[PDB]
């Protein structure tokens, strides 16, 4: 191992299981939310999945703080949406708050990990559930069980490893379309994780071993755009066709941000009306919809509560969206 | 966690390390073969690197009379050619289907992984004793360790390229590796991942005692990109050239390796035939940028299927089409007669 | 293989020291009577050290109540006596029987080990953060790495004073550690034990993350004997002289501890207040050798059998009550202030 | 922890046991040897069980040439004698000498553990495999792991016979496991020892993938006594008397094995046959409690320190030749077959 500098020692998921045991309230919220996005993407709920929050966590007390503002809504909007903060801990080309804690090259990950462990313990515990992007195969060990809904990173999507983690994954996972607009690489993650699978994975303890997983039925697209917006009506018909085509429920997640929102927060807003329109017309294929949002609209490479991944949108139009999509999804219903 | 159905135990790589040491002439192929490879990368020589064999390993036996022949061509074609064979243990599929030898060797989903992991070193290691370098695609996380000592070169599949947990793996891979394009011809994720794998990385990795640690990378220089084509193939003297300018402008060397086989075939194994005769005359022409090659061979042509129920005919792959070994022969020497022609 | 029934999973010591960390109070407890103990064995303090409590611990309940009790006169004879609370977690038996807190919490053959050692670090935990140190017997192998950061001070048993794996596991704690005498009275192998202890050694062991490793100790100083009788006791100022000048033939400082129970008592509770009495007047007849006394005490004297158990009394060795403990503590904090 | 200087890597047991399995051919002297020792220790044998050999092994190729004269032997004399060779690795010592083969296989204090693992493992695999069946001692609670496997006889330090860290091993050994009497040669801890260990246990363990774990065991019956002295030798029929009395009384079986080195010889190796003599003695005159001996043995007698060694001499404590063995065990097996018939 000449290219390998160091190893250093890792507390194995056990420990941190320990340390912060979800409390029942934790538990209860995982439950009920992982039970509920199950309802709505097998058609026996026509509400709306909301996965609403930052880009990447970066500063405890700023993520309380939304945590706090968004189970507000959350409760106010619940006939309407299930409503799921966005707690990411980053995939890049060229990495977040478990990887560098301190924000400084220090790589303190074991600190990372209790930090992030006890954040989604508080968010889960006040009743608020949570939703994470997997991109590695052993920090899952240490949140799945407070992680309400998963999204697998465009980058990976196509990667038979991240397929295998989903097959296994206790709540659903959304997989998002290729960084050129195309469905089939999320098509054929879907197929994948639906199955079981035999691999290599690390356990509890921290030791690798063989798991055998059942299949994940709760997988479902994100559109996230390509070249170009794919969120309008006519890609989401395509989008449907496409998966009917294949078999699977003509089901979509829209993501208002990215390659969807041209690369601005603000369009995000205009996203949001296009989306409600067609959710107020009447699409029972739209199950649900990613808004990267803060405190504070923008970004920075600190202000406080203001994103220094992804610019986002504020609270003010956080709470506008939020209604928007409420008001749509009455249309729909009513 | 209620989709897990079952955990078993796993024998960690020290266990594989002890029961299967390399010997001596092992290590002295793997050594060589690397350095040979970083030479050819530094452009202070001239030959070509060939990556062939099999698209997957199903059969030790068949196996190992293909590398008891691919050897011998090694042996006389050395001054023109390294000549690396394909040991691929491990298959990335498009959705389902059998992922190769290590998962489940024998082919028939008991996925009896501690018998692969034992069967593929001792395999590794025949190969490399009888002084025949290998390659492998590393595409799981943990099960480089039971073998990287044993790869002198390793591909990342264009299905993870722009995976970072598998450009991380690169950065500490004591080998050469290769980067295959986008599944849709996209030239750019494997110059990033190629950026990304030459700087260090600190991530979470499992050790030779199968327990899960954190681990510091130095990065890692000899990495190239792998053209596979895309919606068509991009072998051709316009794409080498487009990629190039794009190698060059993003700072890294001008080179490239390029697969005869999947998209570049159109997925008809005796296209590869094809490419090569475009290569070579690329090659004996005076590119010298076309560092190495990749060709999907066996000692039968073509494919069959597990899922056929026909029994299996023996040397013939049970994943992608291969040539055989006549077009395999014939091959290597148009490769080795185009190096000696770019020489002269 | 054939004599193994069944292997269960068994929580590594790192997930124990993450939920149950140290407070600084606790930190700060372990510390100061680790410096303490060791002032006193390099004959630079006039004071007794006192390992007094439970012969084993089996209920965090009455363990807590004696720990307030004690905490009192150990703040209050601290001129004299430096106060360390017996928390046995583990208990060699002659034979069989329940092993303590950690093999068996319910004390009903259901050995759930891995809340055994929940409850064992927390109650150890809130002993050291109220500011009472604790000792206790090291006699696993294993548990040591769950425990060792919350002990003031550790004593290997008589049948396990000659035991080489427990001689090694001496060299590398980060606690004084006292060796009893031989079951028979024997003092040579005591004497051989502190010398090892004293030494580096080389040896399999279980890290912090439950793997076997090879670790390399640096030899413990402090390590001192632990007179507990033979065949007869052996708390006498005769065989106190006898063993001072052994300790000094095998150059050792000529310094004892001694436990008022076990063969020192003829196994009789009571028998403790006698030997304390024999002992204050050694000290206060100038015995600077007496550097400690081991005690068996409890809430309420006497011990009972395992179903229903009664408050405060001994499951294990039968103890000296509250009300004699306090006196025997007055007793020793007298016999020093006459030395001095 | 300020008193550890360093922390190094151990290979697992998993580790050695893939890289040196046992054979078809060494599982079966394992097995067999250990369904013979149960046998004798059930009365339902009349052989005498004969664990004889090096105090230590510091050379496997004298081991093993040693191993293979005793094979010989072990099948001339079986319908007498149930030959078992002694494979150990280390001389207890309460002050500094070598540390044995598996601690130091070098002899230089390198401590070079997984190299002695290594070397320690092989042996005892092609011992077991040429067909002759292997003794060792448990000293602590890792390496048996590593080992266990091919051992067909086992005895626990007599320094940690009292200790309930070795009862709980002993109580999960599938091997017969004999406990030495107290060095004063007092017998009532050898008996607590074989009472604890016969009893089912819980307790930790690290297991063959070095890692920690709760371990139950069934409890081990085949456990036994083994005489080795007190201030005085205490082979002689008057001591067997003794202890054969406070067994019966105790509920064990009436039946030892008498170590003929150490205290039983006053520490001179030669004065092993003097105790051969005197327990052959006893045997050829119909004493049947004598289920066994251990006898310290080398290719050459006697010891040395450790520049070339001597090939083939103990380096620990002085062991008879292989002229003495020869005839200790002849004289062994004629006794047996006097006090049959
Ligand atoms: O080995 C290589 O160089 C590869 C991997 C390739 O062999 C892949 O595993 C099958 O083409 C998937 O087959 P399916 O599409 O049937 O899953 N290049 O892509
Ligand atoms: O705690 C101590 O200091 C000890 C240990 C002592 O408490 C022992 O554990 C019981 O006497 C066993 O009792 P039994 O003899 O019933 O197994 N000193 O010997």
């Amino acid at each position: 191992d000449l290219r390998i500098k160091e190893i250093k020692e890792l507390l194995p998921p056990v420990a941190l299981l320990e340390k912060f045991p979800a409390t029942e309230n934790a538990a209860n919220t995982v439950a009920h939310a992982r039970k509920a996005i199950h309802k709505i993407l097998k058609g026996n709920d026509d509400r709306l999945l909301v996965v609403i929050g930052p880009c990447s966590i970066h500063d405890p007390v700023a993520a309380k703080e939304y945590a706090t503002r968004l189970l507000a809504l959350r409760e106010e909007l619940k006939d309407e949406l299930e409503i799921v903060m966005r707690v990411y801990f980053k995939p890049r080309t060229t990495k977040g708050l478990i990887n560098d804690p301190h924000m400084d090259n220090s790589f303190q990950i074991n600190d990372g990990l209790r930090i992030a462990r006890k954040l989604l313990l508080d968010i889960n515990d006040s009743g608020l559930p949570a939703a994470g992007e997997f991109l590695d195969m052993i920090t899952p060990q240490y949140l799945a069980d407070l992680m309400s809904w998963g999204a697998i990173g465009a980058r990976t999507t196509e990667s038979q490893v991240h397929r295998e983690l989903a097959s296994g994954l206790s709540c659903p996972v959304g997989f998002k379309n290729g960084t050129d607009g195309t469905i089939k690489v999320a098509i054929d993650a879907i197929n994948a994780a639906g199955a079981p699978h035999c691999f290599l994975s690390v356990t509890k303890w921290g030791h690798s071993a063989i798991v055998n997983t059942s299949g994940n039925g709760d997988c479902h697209i994100i559109l996230r755009g390509g070249k170009e917006p794919n969120y309008s009506a006519k890609h989401v018909a395509e989008v449907k066709e496409g998966l009917n085509k294949a078999g699977l429920p003509a089901q979509v997640m829209i993501d208002f941000s990215h390659a969807n929102s041209s690369k601005q927060f603000k369009k995000q807003m205009d996203v949001c009306a296009d989306v409600c329109q067609q959710i107020a017309g009447g699409e029972k294929a739209i199950i649900g919809v990613m808004v990267e949002s803060h405190l504070v609209e923008g970004n920075q490479s600190l202000a406080y509560g203001k994103s220094i991944t992804d610019a986002c949108i504020g609270w003010e139009d956080t709470d506008a969206l939020l209604r928007q999509l409420a008001n749509a999804v009455k249309a729909r219903r009513g």
